[PDB]
């Protein structure tokens, strides 16, 4: 029978005002013999009807494929209301519901910091700068890099981690030519977080 | 019917010899109305009989594994770990395959990092350990002090770094001032790619 699949929108869409962040309700393995697949949407158990459903797309294993996405306001998402994609097909028992919201907890605040390079790395061509972001709450964050006004693309980050007293950490590791760190170029971490003034926080690294 | 879920050994136990290390071979979904199941082990093909089946646990919804113990070279050799799971309420056997990641180890790269100076007007502050470089992913880290182990931190998983090898950070919280007094903190890495399978680095307030 159908799969249903919910997404919820991307840290940064939620957090962002000029950005539109959605839930996306994703269904699977509809069959031919039942095609006809219908998206009843609920935020906090009442009826939306604002959604918009795209026209199925058969798949290569013979399965329709149907999404329908629904815009979420952001105060709604961060206000913790639930979003509930119910599927109905002709070839289920019994409609399929999925429900998606925000984690629920008190949200705390990102502390972030930047750390230089241990001075062993310096043999190296290039050298790791690292941004360590600690005790926030709920886990949806987003983290870049950038160094006079510029993106920096090498860079990796880590997923959130559980810390002990139940608050979320990463970190993310810039990976720069040894040069420009010599030169004394300042480095910047930005981090996108609910709990942030204006969402945002900018902590910059120099030698 | 019923599926199978067959899972390496843990990275630490392949890596010491005074360690057993094990892959399990996990049967969910295994109904009341038939409860038979059976495990054949294979190692690259040649059927084993040292597995040993342990029993068995009923779900909280009203719904068997089976261990095999290996040798610490065969799994870092790459050799392959077949478990074939027979139920008479199945269509036919299902067979999962597992290994060790194929490809050049790589040796870790091991930095300690002391806490940002805005981290000292906490009251904790955060010792962090960088591992980059290694491959396979697999890999342990430990955290210890004066010998003994220290047992607040949190290691990130490994993630897969822009060169094909991976990296990850362990953190450390210990009181501010444990670091203030000058006490010597050491993250412990286990790798196939190092020496003894063991590195470690130090850190301490300069
Ligand atoms: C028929 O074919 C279908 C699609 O076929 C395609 O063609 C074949 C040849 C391959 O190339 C396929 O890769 C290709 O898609 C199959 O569909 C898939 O069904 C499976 C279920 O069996 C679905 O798995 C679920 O995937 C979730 C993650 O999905 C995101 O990421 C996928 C990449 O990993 C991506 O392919 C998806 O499109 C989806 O993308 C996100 O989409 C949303 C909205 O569109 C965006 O907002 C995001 O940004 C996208 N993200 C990214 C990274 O791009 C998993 O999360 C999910 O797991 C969860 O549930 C299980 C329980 O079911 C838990 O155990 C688990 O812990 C977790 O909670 C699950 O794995 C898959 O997504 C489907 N593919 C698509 C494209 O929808 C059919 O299975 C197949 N039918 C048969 C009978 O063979
Ligand atoms: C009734 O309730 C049961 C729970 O009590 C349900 O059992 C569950 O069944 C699902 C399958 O439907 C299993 O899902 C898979 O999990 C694999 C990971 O398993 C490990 O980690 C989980 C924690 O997340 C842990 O619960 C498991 O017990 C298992 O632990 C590992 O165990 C080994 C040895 O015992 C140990 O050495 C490891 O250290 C340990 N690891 C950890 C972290 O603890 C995934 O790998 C599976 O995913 C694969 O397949 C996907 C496609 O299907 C693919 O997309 C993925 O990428 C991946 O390849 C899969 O998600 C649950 O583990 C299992 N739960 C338990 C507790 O056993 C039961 O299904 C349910 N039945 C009904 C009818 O309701």
């Amino acid at each position: 029978g159908p799969s249903v699949f919910l997404f919820p929108p991307k840290p940064k869409d939620t957090l962002m005002i000029s950005r539109t962040p959605e839930v996306t309700c994703v269904v699977v393995d509809v069959s031919h013999e039942d095609p006809e697949v219908k998206f009843n949407w609920y935020v906090d158990g009442v009826e939306v009807h604002n959604a918009k459903t795209k026209p199925r797309e058969e798949q290569y294993n013979s399965t329709y494929r149907v999404v329908s996405v629904l815009t979420v306001l952001h105060q709604d998402w961060l206000n913790g209301k639930e979003y509930k994609c119910a599927v109905s097909n002709k070839a289920l028992p019994a409609p399929i519901e999925k429900t998606i919201s925000k984690a629920k907890g008190q949200p705390r605040e990102p502390q972030v910091y930047t750390l230089p390079p241990s001075r062993d790395e310096l043999t190296k061509n290039q050298v790791s700068l690292t941004c360590l972001v600690k005790g926030f709450y709920p886990s949806d964050i987003a983290v870049e890099w950038e160094s006079n006004g510029q993106p920096e693309n090498n860079y990796k980050t880590t997923p959130p981690v559980l810390d002990s007293d139940g608050s979320f950490f990463l970190y993310s590791k810039l990976t720069v030519d040894k040069s420009r760190w010599q030169q004394g170029n300042v480095f910047s971490c930005s981090v996108m977080h609910e709990a942030l003034h204006n969402h945002y926080t900018q902590k910059s690294l120099s030698l």
